[PDB]
């Protein structure tokens, strides 16, 4: 039993708990937090790669200019930042050299045709083949999706560090966590534990039913243990996709809005030799047409690649087919990317990867205002997610959603 | 995604099927795929370093009961240590009487041995005495209605802490020096070297025949959906898992009835082996309180081991939270020893594992050691199908027969 229950211990749920426990109105209300994983953090997942480097399987970078709440959170929890270097393309293709002009040329036509898919928009003016070549040169395959509009594309381009120069956003600075954003999650978790929150990690919420004034939750432990939990006030700090399992009629009983999703994949590789130093690639990113798409060389420590949408599914299928083939593909694509023979790319030492079936979730384009958090029209359950915000796909959005979700719960309590 | 042979389940059963099959000339060069829903092989064998290596799952074997298992340890160069928990040094008055009382009941297994163990003992001793006597053996499965009297004597005679009650105290016991995970690693390494490919982290959801072959639907632990085509399939999973698939288990396979019960272990370490003061090093106490069987391993750690309704008890306790869980343990340790709680220190670290289907078994028949689906030819492999249900030996026996059956399909 609890007075307040939050399901989801990513940055959104944890920040809800933090706001609530900071409020005098929550004094003497017990708070229980559930998550289906054994550790908090959600799509923030730091890992030490073979004892050599702390890497981010999920969220990896932030900008003080774009993400002031997150900057403040990092400072509040005494977390060390370091410069994030991948904010320009040192080695542009001929296509990439023309991107800023190509995008600028098209931008006045957003007024007339900006709601259509970015692919169709670019094709309207350049034709299919040219559009394909131009779009692909930015490294984010979401830009090819029918449900990513030209408007949304210019927003994506302007907010991602590697290609922010394309829309003249070079001034935004970027940082990463020296020892991983999991440290921020741990900091928040320690604060809310100290204030009396109780954590029940490794339980998946299966269903919710009202029952008198409150709610009865059915959960399952990752070891099979079934648990029923009664609460008076409920925040579901989970993404839109997660809202479906449950029997809460999402989204029709909430916004009636539509939500998009796309998958993400990151693969990190260590090597015996920091072989890329010789090609002056340390702390640089290459954006390529081949399936690696965006290739990052971190100092002299490791490299990684990052894909989305169709290409994230491509990679996860390759992983399913076997480790040997997956590594061989990476080696082949590294060689093509650099213009050197395959045998001149070494075999790797230790490597790790992560596929996120719903890595990014977001509000589809609408003329109808969408609040930062939602409420179930009959039961008053609150929904909290980065996806509900203008910062969907960024930690800042979760912090924004959590402020509003806490606000709504506090109004329910009052 | 395809194979000649597919094994689902990388516990000791499935891994041993792969080993047998890859050893056979008939499987030279065949493509063999092994799936498991977990990210590491071993199943109910799970070793861990307790901040000493400990066994969260299977923990002991006997050369006398378990010749196939002993032979595997010997074959894979796995070293053993003496398992000291084979007698009760601090017997209660009821425990002192167990051997005589079980002796007296034994002839009556001919007449009423298919009744539950509780009903069988109650028939002759009355409910209260029966309860007191059955409880003193420390295995709460002995109270279950699915456990016959004949099954209960088999259980009592095969468990090291109580084997003396049925005059089996000649049977010797060992643990793995480096953990049974080393044996699993050994087997995995041998089958990988022989060309087996592993897909760990995938849950088999369903199967259909696909003319000549089988089409499996699997899901990755990260949500990725995978279909796999194979020509020969072994489901090396327990009956509970089989019943979750769409393969009409148990009706199309044996029509026998299977049971299951949960297990729980909890391990604790401390700043001193405080139990050395009570001469408890390398002893086991069997008590009426919820800990039930309490083990003190040399001067290194202690652990407790419960089953059936008491495993559920502890798992609920964990769900309520770590503080209450650990204070419950401290309280029950004091009561078992007959000392004040203050004399028991707080632990430095602890770990626990609940297994919702820790033991699966055939209730009761010429039950073969591995099963075939009557129409589809899919083969089922589990310790539960054998006369050593709930022991690694049983998995090795089932694997022998599963491999034999599959090699028969192949020819
Ligand atoms: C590869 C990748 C890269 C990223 N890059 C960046 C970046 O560089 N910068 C940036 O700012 N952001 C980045 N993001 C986004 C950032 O990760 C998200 O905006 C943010 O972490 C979302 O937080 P959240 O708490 O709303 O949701 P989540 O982090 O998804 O947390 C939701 C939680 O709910 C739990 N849950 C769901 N359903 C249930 C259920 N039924 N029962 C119990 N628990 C449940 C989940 O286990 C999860 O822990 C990235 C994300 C990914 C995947
Ligand atoms: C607490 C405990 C103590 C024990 N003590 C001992 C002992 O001291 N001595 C002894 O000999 N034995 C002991 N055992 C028993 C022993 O562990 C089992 O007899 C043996 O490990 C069973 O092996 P198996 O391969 O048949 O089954 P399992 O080890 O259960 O292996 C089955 C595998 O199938 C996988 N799986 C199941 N369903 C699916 C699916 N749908 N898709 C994909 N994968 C699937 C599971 O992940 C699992 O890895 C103990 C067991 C427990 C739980
Ligand atoms: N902002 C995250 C995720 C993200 C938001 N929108 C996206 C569109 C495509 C791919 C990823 C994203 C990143 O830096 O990666
Ligand atoms: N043989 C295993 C498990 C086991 C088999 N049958 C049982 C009945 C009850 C409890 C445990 C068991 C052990 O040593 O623990």
């Amino acid at each position: 039993s609890s007075d307040i229950c939050i399901v989801g211990a990513g940055i959104s749920g944890l920040t809800c708990a933090s706001h609530l426990l900071d409020s005098p109105a929550c004094r003497g209300l017990s708070l229980r937090i559930f998550d289906m994983q054994q550790e908090a953090g959600g799509r923030i997942r730091s890992k030490m790669l073979d004892g050599k480097a702390s890497i981010e399987l999920g969220a990896g970078r932030y900008s003080p200019q774009l993400h002031p709440h997150f900057q403040s959170a990092m400072q509040h929890y005494s977390q060390k930042s370091e410069v994030y270097p991948f904010t320009q393309l040192k080695f542009k293709s001929h296509v990439q050299q023309k991107l800023k002009r190509a995008m600028n040329e098209l931008s006045p036509r957003l007024k007339e045709h900006g709601k259509e898919s970015f692919l169709q928009f670019v094709s309207r003016y350049q034709g299919h083949d040219s559009a394909v070549g131009m779009i692909r040169s930015m490294g984010y395959d979401a830009l090819f999706l029918p449900d990513i509009s030209a408007e949304m594309a210019y927003d994506i381009v302007g907010k991602h560090p590697e290609i922010q120069s394309v829309t003249d956003n070079d001034a935004n600075q970027w940082f990463a966590a020296e020892t991983g954003f999991a440290g921020l999650i741990q900091g928040i978790k320690a604060k809310v534990k100290a204030a009396g929150a109780r954590f029940s990690l490794g339980y998946r919420l299966l269903s919710v039913r009202t029952d008198g004034d409150g709610y009865l939750l059915q959960l399952a432990g990752d070891d099979g243990w079934k648990l029923e939990h009664r609460t008076r006030h409920l925040i579901l700090a989970i993404p839109p996709s997660a809202m479906a399992g449950l029997n809460v009629d999402f989204p029709e009983a909430w916004s009636g809005a539509r939500y998009g999703s796309l998958p993400l994949f990151k693969g990190f590789l260590t090597y015996g030799e920091p072989w890329w130093l010789d090609y002056k690639l340390d702390d640089q990113v290459l954006i390529v047409d081949n399936p690696l798409r965006k290739i990052y060389f971190k100092g002299d420590k490791y490299l990684f690649f990052y894909t989305d949408s169709e290409m994230a599914n491509y990679w996860r299928g390759c992983v399913a087919e076997g480790e040997d083939g997956y590594l061989e593909q990476i080696r082949t694509h590294l060689a093509s990317a650099l213009g050197i023979v395959r045998e001149r790319i070494p075999q790797p030492l230790a490597h790790v990867h992560k596929y996120w079936a719903h890595g990014v979730e977001f509000c589809r384009d609408s003329d109808i205002d969408h609040p930062s958090a939602l409420s179930h029209r009959d039961s008053g359950i609150i929904a909290c997610s980065d996806a509900y915000t203008e910062h969907a796909g960024w930690m800042e959005g979760g912090l924004l959603s959590a402020r509003e979700a806490s606000r709504l719960l506090l109004q329910r309590i009052a």
